[PDB]
């Protein structure tokens, strides 16, 4: 089966879902609103952010239910019911929000022509990364261990690629606008890269660690939506921040 | 009935879980996109909001009642004598397919037959939903031949209603600008492609695999699903975008 | 008592009068949206189209929960459990709807003065027609075989007097106007000629048929559905056309 | 209490629902017709939209109650111990009967004196309403001279309504246009149909028939309600529509 | 315990609970439309009117919950349940409430530079008023009968205060007024000190009175909905009425 | 746990229900009070909206939680063994006090640096409520060490926060009109007196009292959050109203 909880335990994952739920609900009515106040070439970037959210919020507050599902009060202790709570939920998050992201950030910047393949290729990729890192997470860490690293390793080529493809369209673009969009769209590139790396460190760690004890649940599942939030929710402010500065930019900001 | 080992319950639960998350996104895009885009072409995108309104909720409803036909028992999941209405989905095609064809037909020009040239495609889906419905509910086993014999009376419309839609947008094609033209080619294609994945999807439940077959089916009409509706429908938008910045109407 | 059900049965006529449902309310937005698109002066026409599909989606929504509160689920099989399921309550819809779905066909046409004299006498042979038809629908139709002829027919007299009223009133005016308002005109009458003409079987029926095994019992009712949706959801389709053309030919179409 | 036929219970709950029915399409026609009719009238229909809203709501209540005071049991509906509260409408129309004096005067022309004829009014309905629950909650049996004396007090601000009523919409009927003054002179003859029903009613409850009198009174109330609310405010409306066309203020 | 109560008694009590919930609540939607009509320089007194009928509404949708839940229907008859029914749930009410009833007041009448310093201090004095005087509301009336009476009278030197402001302030602007302003500004004065005067007596019955018998229970709950409906709803249309004369006279109705 | 007084249970269910309502009003007053001032001022009062309606549902919930985890015995409230979760404020706090922090930048007058200087703030009260929680949760009898400790270096970003907005107001109050200058500085009292309150709330929960300590430690959170989010945003939104007199944006 699984590990017991204590309350302080349950309640941890429970408030740190809730937390999820809220800023991703609040940040979708953000965006909905803030659209009025960007130039009209920029609010295409900012709804596609308020799905990106939307849906997570959604993902999240099944979490949520599947969360209290899983464990029963007994004796002062949080025992689990045999219901299951698995990290292969979150993927049927991440294969329509990610490619997502992507979009957003490529709406909000200039197009070149081009844009269109460029974003096709990232969407693509993503894709391909959550798509192959399934069967692997699926995978028994210990009686599958073959094919875990396999698909974990075939899911990482596509991942890279579009990190590398982040960094180097990016910078050629970073060095062409002003320096408030520079700093905006630097630091989008630093919040993409420190937050994207969670996802397969906890995928390595069930291969080498994880589920050795309850805290380890606890940190994991903590970590997803401290991840989650930053990735979709704080994201998509620094989206709508490069709306309003390349708006103030070109002279389009609603007077 | 059948039991389901964990993967299979958890991948069917899942193909439902995103599209009920698919719905409600295409949902917030097309009611926010109606503003974005011409005002004559506004029309459609309310119909398509309708089209993923309405599925989101029927998945949102497919999803209890599969939950409600198994439970946890020995690392397994065995069924529960509450039945998995399968036949929820054709009831939503006869609201929703109708309504595809209409929203295709408002963002594109309106000429003297547009109305009758709806009103047979709405005909021919009805009648193709109806013929399938008699074969979606057929034994596989026990009974094979009403199966195939309503499968085979269903796609005479079906082929119909291709049919139709290669030609009349072929012929809009030749008279709009370059991005015009690339979106409706596009859309072709995709309507083949998801129209014809359904067929399959028929012919995949009738031939026996056990409960694979059972995670296929659900599964295919799911993607099925998603692909046809809110996929399509962001298609709609974007041949309205297209249109709305060609004619000068574009909002911005 | 009733009769016993299959599954197959019983998830059939749940399957049509949700499909009832999501027709009556899709089309309520429909038309609450399609204001905006006709001519000012045929936009009351659109509200009580509007009206009509909202109460039938509420009439059906009530309806959906008499039928599976009419069925239990015992040994793979729907069993009745004594709570009554009646056509009775749809005469509660047709009653008020009725008089609605000839309200907004005056609506949409030319008023020519007497158009308000026109529309009171249908509305008061609709009430009449639905009024006598209840003593007649609530007896037995073996044991009251007497008093169910007699309200048929005098439920018939009003009746025949709408179709006449609409086929003398309609193309006396159909030939006023352009090509494409008469294709419409003219097909809603055959709209209204092919549907309305269930209801009297269906009680004719229940008189020398019907309640006859199982699948009368699941024909009736999809058949109901299948009138009521062409009867007021595609109907108010119709008048929506309607005003859109004649908004077209008198030129106020908003630009 | 009492135990019921099918027909006394399937006729009172289906007259329930056809209030619930009738209150819900009037709301959405006062919310959506406030856009046709002209500016200054359109607090009107917001008035008359609450008071379809109000009692839409206490119908839905009211047929909780009435299908949770009974139980089928050998082809009968006999009563569950739980209690018909007949009073729930009671409080409605001290809510409701205040509000329907309020759109009328809102429709019609604003003068010095509007304010305080409709205070008095709103006065002479409340104590109408406060004498009447005493007399409605009386056993019609054991308690019959309560019930008649309660009756009597209350007809007297009833009657005063209806003089009030009468006089000043007559005195308007002849500064208004044609259409006007038509619907002014139904509008009191609905007002006096309508208004009258409610004391007999009363006088029916109190005089014995048993279940047919339970019928009867909830049917008749439930008539009374959908007439004196719903109809009176498409009246309402009408009134708006043509002084709307009139004063050149019509959207259109 | 508690007393017994009938069907009738239950009833009335629910009845007046419902009746003041959905006055509440409809004042609160008539508030809400009714900004359009005055002129723009009274909207925000109208919007605190809002605020206290929205607040009185989920104030009195919790008591009637309350209600309910402290009685059980047991042999055609109520009895308490032990859960406790107090009138110290009203007094979380009126904390709020009061300084917002005096707040539109001020608001709508003119404001004469110290507007601010003379609502300071009547939101300090309500304030005060309803601090003091829930020691006193929670005492036993004959166990802690020293306490009741002193805390009465501690929070009846702030009533009296405000009583007095208001009769001052009120009738040196109401004589600079036109006339119909004079008779909505008079009105409104009687309106206050008919039905605030309630809470008081109500609070020296449970000292001297009030509890013996269900009839007692009874008339004090149906005297609390009809006081805070005049005080709330009833008072928020004299603002409101006060708001369209001030605007008609000043010249800034919307036209 | 312990078990509760009447008068205890009521009085923090009171300052619960208190919470529940003046967030219900603080919400309709900041979406109704946005069209009210000026149109650079509306995004502010849209984050207000935001922190009110997020604060007003967790007080739903909490308050849920508080009822449920007593029951009535012998004319007491002990323990159900349901549990109350007092840490579900820290959560709340740290989606709105970083929200909180925003909606005063906004209202202000943008500069080049305010980018910056709102990030750290939320970086701060981030890392606060951050070590506030292992403390909040540690018992205060067996784990005293602990919650001292995570109490102590939770003041630090605390500290820093109040020193940089006493800084960063009081550069902005002698650059404004009279009006908006003394509200600039009773604000900055303001964020003093409340912000200041919940270090002595959980120095109160620290130290023992019994349930007086628990009843204390409730009552003075909520009323912390009340006067910390919804007083907080009335003064958001009388600068906003100021600003818009002063510039001449004010919709009037
Ligand atoms: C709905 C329940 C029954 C289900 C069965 C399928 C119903 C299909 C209905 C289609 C409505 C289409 C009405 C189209 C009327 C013309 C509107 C139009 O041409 O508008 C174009 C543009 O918006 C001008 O600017
Ligand atoms: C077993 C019984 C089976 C019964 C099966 C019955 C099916 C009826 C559906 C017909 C399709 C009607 C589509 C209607 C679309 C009309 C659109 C229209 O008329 O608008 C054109 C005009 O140009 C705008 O101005
Ligand atoms: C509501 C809870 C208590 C129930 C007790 C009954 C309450 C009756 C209230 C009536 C409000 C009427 C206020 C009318 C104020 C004048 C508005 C007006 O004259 O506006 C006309 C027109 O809209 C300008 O263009
Ligand atoms: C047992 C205790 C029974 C107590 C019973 C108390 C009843 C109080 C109701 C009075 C009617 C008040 C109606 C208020 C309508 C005022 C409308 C108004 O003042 O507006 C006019 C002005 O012209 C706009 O500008
Ligand atoms: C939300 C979930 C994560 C929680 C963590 C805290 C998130 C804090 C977000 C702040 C958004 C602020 C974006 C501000 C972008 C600039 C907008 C602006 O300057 O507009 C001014 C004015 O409206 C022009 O007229
Ligand atoms: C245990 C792990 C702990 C991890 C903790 C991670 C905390 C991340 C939050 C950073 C604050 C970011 C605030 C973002 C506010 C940005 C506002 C902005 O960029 O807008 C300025 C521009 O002027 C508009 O045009
Ligand atoms: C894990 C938490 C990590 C911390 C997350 C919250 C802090 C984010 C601060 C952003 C300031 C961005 C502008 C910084 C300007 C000074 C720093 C700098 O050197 O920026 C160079 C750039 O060219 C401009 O001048
Ligand atoms: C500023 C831009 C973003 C900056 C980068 C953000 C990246 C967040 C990703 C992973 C953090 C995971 C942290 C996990 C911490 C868990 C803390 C915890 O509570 O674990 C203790 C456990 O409960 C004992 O039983
Ligand atoms: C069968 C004939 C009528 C029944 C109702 C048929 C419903 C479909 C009517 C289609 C229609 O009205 O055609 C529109 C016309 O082609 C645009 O000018
Ligand atoms: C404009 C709207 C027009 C809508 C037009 C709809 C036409 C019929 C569609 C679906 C019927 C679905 C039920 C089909 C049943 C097939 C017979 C069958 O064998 O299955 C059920 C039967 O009860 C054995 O148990
Ligand atoms: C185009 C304009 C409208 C055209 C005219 C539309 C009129 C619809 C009225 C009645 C149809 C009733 C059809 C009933 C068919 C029932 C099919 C069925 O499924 O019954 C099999 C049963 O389930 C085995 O057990
Ligand atoms: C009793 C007197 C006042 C108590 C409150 C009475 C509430 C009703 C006040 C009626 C009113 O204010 O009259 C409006 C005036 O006639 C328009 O000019
Ligand atoms: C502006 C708002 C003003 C509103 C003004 C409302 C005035 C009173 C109305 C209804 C009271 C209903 C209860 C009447 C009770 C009558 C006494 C009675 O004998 O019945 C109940 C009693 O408890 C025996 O059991
Ligand atoms: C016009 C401006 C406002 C005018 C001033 C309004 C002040 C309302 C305050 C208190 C009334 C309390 C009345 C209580 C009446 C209770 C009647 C009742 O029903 O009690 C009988 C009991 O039920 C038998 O068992
Ligand atoms: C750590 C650095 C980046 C990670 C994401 C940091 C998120 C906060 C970014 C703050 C920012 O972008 O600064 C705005 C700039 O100062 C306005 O010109
Ligand atoms: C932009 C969004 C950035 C958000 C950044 C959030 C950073 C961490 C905040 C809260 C963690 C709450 C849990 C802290 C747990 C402390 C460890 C502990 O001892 O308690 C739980 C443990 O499970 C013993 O049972
Ligand atoms: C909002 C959610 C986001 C941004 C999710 C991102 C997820 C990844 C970048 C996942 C990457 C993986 C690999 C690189 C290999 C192992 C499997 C994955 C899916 C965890
Ligand atoms: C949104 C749903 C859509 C677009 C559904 C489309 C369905 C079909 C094209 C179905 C076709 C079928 C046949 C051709 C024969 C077998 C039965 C069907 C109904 C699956
Ligand atoms: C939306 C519902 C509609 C259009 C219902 C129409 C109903 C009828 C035309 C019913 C007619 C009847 C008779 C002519 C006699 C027998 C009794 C009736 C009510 C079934
Ligand atoms: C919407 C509800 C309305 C218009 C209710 C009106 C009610 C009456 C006019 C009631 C009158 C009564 C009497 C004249 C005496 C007997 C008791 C009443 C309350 C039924
Ligand atoms: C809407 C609610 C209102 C206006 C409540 C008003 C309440 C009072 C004026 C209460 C006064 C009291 C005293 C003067 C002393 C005794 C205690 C009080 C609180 C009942
Ligand atoms: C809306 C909620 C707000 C503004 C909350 C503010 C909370 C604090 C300023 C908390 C400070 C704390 C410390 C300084 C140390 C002890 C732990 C805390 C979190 C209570």
């Amino acid at each position: 089966s699984a590990t017991t909880l204590t309350l302080q335990q349950f309640s941890t994952v429970y408030n740190m879902l809730s937390f999820a739920v809220a800023s991703m609900l609040g940040a979708f009515a953000f965006f909905v609103m803030g659209r009025k106040i960007v130039g009209p070439k920029y609010r295409l970037a900012l709804v596609v952010s308020s799905l990106v959210v939307l849906i997570a919020g959604y993902h999240y507050w099944r979490i949520m239910g599947s969360w209290t599902a899983a464990y029963a009060l007994k004796d002062g202790m949080y025992v689990p019911t045999g219901e299951p709570f698995n990290d292969a939920y979150r993927y049927v998050d991440w294969l329509l929000t990610v490619p997502l992201l992507l979009t957003e950030l490529v709406l909000v910047m200039k197009l070149k022509k081009e844009s269109g393949s460029v974003l096709a290729k990232l969407i693509l990729a993503a894709i391909a990364m959550i798509a192959l890192g399934y069967p692997g997470e699926i995978s028994n860490p210990e009686s599958q261990a073959g094919a875990r690293l396999m698909w974990g390793v075939l899911s990482t080529v596509p991942f890279l690629y579009i990190l590398y493809v982040l960094w180097v369209r990016l910078g050629d673009a970073i060095g062409e606008h002003p320096a408030k969009v520079q700093v905006l769209l630097k630091n989008t590139r630093y919040l993409i890269l420190l937050t994207w790396g969670f996802y397969p460190i906890v995928y390595a760690m069930g291969s080498y660690g994880w589920l050795g004890g309850a805290g380890s649940v606890v940190a994991v599942q903590v970590g997803y939506s401290i991840a989650d939030v930053t990735a979709k929710a704080l994201y998509g402010v620094m989206i709508f921040a490069i709306a309003y500065a390349k708006s103030e930019a070109d002279g389009s900001l609603p007077a």
